[PDB]
């Protein structure tokens, strides 16, 4: 009984569509449709990141996809870390057109703890985390422009778990992320009950993750508790890398309890 | 042990992503590696539109060669499309080069030209399966740009690779602009007191494509290298679908030529 459906791939910060390719892979080969998108200055996205200072810019290549759907389409939207954010919108804009939406290791805002205070827990995280470096293009009498991920900071919090040809393939294709503002953030992702909350949410956890800590995880799911938790013992940060596999198995089952 | 620099070149439409897990083996086996992204190849800032004169393509290679200490000598690869920029690289700073390797690269010399052997390179890639150009100086004037389309990366380039591979590909291949041939001509100008001066090997790695052969081996013939290997069960993104023997060899030719 093949039902065939269709997976949004959304990836983290400094990452693009590429990060996901031995999922897409998988996908493809079971005869499911899969678009792995790049957000803004993301991939092999043409804006540089000086480029698109407002996040509306960074989200648009998503929101212009899900604009884009079929009539009565329904998709599986999948949105890591950073993309959390990105998928928290297109929940609140595009409600009718997601089956369920799944936050891998991902910033899950919601009315009782809204994306600032996510954004800013994240950021406390990543920036100045070993060789991690931010931009000055607007100079030193304004924030830092851009953060760029150094290899030590992929190597040790994100990739410590995967293949290191991962790591070699991440290092060549990371790209910086524009510094967004706080204020800017919580303009663009404003979430109600309604809609961004009626749209089913599985949060996957990864047991071994690194780059952002158990406790802030936790905080977000007790705080926006979703439909489910699910976790996958063993993986980094990039679970799309280190457990490929188990991270395919978990997204078919999830989709399959949901569609 | 001696510790050696291996700098990569990628083909048309690629970037240094595509060199991935020969990367991973030369650092996890203690050499030091570069991987360069090409004009508009992979994460370079340029857009194909901005880049419309060949020197552009091969900016960051020649820059990077020329910030190199004449006494920190590489070893450069290029792979098909590639085989051009290294050329021009050994043109320009030879003595810098340990030995060249053009993995089923285009190796022109002073016997078979630069244009003639794109003009034929070419004819495997335009109008084949789902690629597409495009014509952003209008209709009336030749197609600007080149774009890989993703049957013809299944089916003529990656099939002999794992299917991740092939999708890893579809999420960042990028447009080649359509270099003009006067252009290349004047840019890839080759001397034997210079080009001929550095050591060549070149490395057929082919399958499934009698034609694709006959031309690689028109190039060693007009244009003998020092050495001919050759590599079995290769598509056209050796790096992809023959890692380890790709990897092996590449030690094994620095290790010769040192
Ligand atoms: C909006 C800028 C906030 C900083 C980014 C921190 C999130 C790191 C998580 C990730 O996407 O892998
Ligand atoms: C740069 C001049 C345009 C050449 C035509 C395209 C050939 C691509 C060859 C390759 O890498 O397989």
């Amino acid at each position: 009984p093949f039902v065939k459906k269709h997976f949004v791939l959304v990836h983290a910060a400094f990452h693009g569509a590429w990060c996901w390719y031995k999922i897409v892979a998988l996908m493809r080969s079971s005869g499911h449709n899969v678009t792995a998108l790049d957000l803004g200055a993301s991939g092999i996205n043409p804006k540089q990141a000086l480029q698109i200072p407002n996040f509306s810019d960074y989200l648009s290549p998503l929101m212009e996809f899900m604009a884009s759907l079929p009539a009565n389409e329904k998709i599986i939207l999948v949105g890591h870390a950073l993309g959390g954010l990105a998928i928290s919108k297109a929940m609140e804009t595009f409600p009718e057109k997601i089956s369920v939406a799944v936050f891998l290791s991902g910033l899950m805002p919601g009315p009782n703890i809204d994306a600032t205070t996510v954004c800013t827990k994240a950021g406390s995280a990543v920036l100045g985390q070993l060789d991690n470096c931010v931009t000055y293009e607007n100079g030193p009498t304004n924030p830092p422009t851009t953060l760029i991920a150094g290899p030590k900071f992929l190597a040790t919090n994100v990739y410590h778990l995967s293949p290191i040809e991962d790591l070699a393939l991440a290092t060549a294709l990371v790209r910086p992320l524009y510094l967004y503002l706080a204020e800017d953030i919580s303009k663009e992702v404003v979430l109600s009950s309604k809609r961004y909350g009626s749209v089913k949410r599985v949060f996957i956890v990864a047991t071994e993750n690194d780059a952002l800590k158990k406790e802030f995880l936790k905080l977000m799911i007790e705080k926006n508790p979703p439909d489910e938790v699910k976790e996958i013992e063993g993986s980094d940060h990039v679970t799309m890398m280190s457990k490929p596999q188990q991270l395919f198995t978990t997204l078919l089952s999830i989709a399959n309890k949901y569609k």
